[PDB]
């Protein structure tokens, strides 16, 4: 793993928490430079583009209705996005990807 999972970090003033599996578990303190971060730091990406911030804006308004994750088929139904470009945004992976990087905390697993 790229980051010491779970782990805690500083970043601009700020304080992020890492669980399990480097999961956000710390949506109130999130911004840009969070999300840019962990974005950083597991892709690369030194200078967010104009389509994660797309993407991610979306999701945000979504998470303020119930507060889950839904895929990137159902997004499209009211958007107008491609899988095949978002496949090259993201490493083979833009469910789990993209909510990360949004900040959302697992819904609820245990079984």
């Amino acid at each position: 793993m790229p980051v010491k999972c779970p782990g805690e970090y500083q970043v601009d003033g700020k304080k992020v928490i890492l669980d399990e599996d480097c999961f956000m578990q710390n949506p109130e303190d999130w911004d840009e430079k969070v999300a840019e971060w962990l974005a950083r730091e597991l892709e690369g990406i030194q200078k967010m583009t104009e389509e994660h911030w797309k993407l991610v804006k979306y999701l945000r308004e979504y998470w303020e209705t119930f507060g889950t994750c839904p895929p990137i088929k159902m997004v499209t139904k009211e958007t107008g996005f491609s899988l095949e470009k978002i496949y090259q945004l993201f490493p083979s992976g833009p469910a789990h990807g993209a909510c990360k990087v949004a900040g959302a905390p697992k819904p609820t697993g245990c079984v």
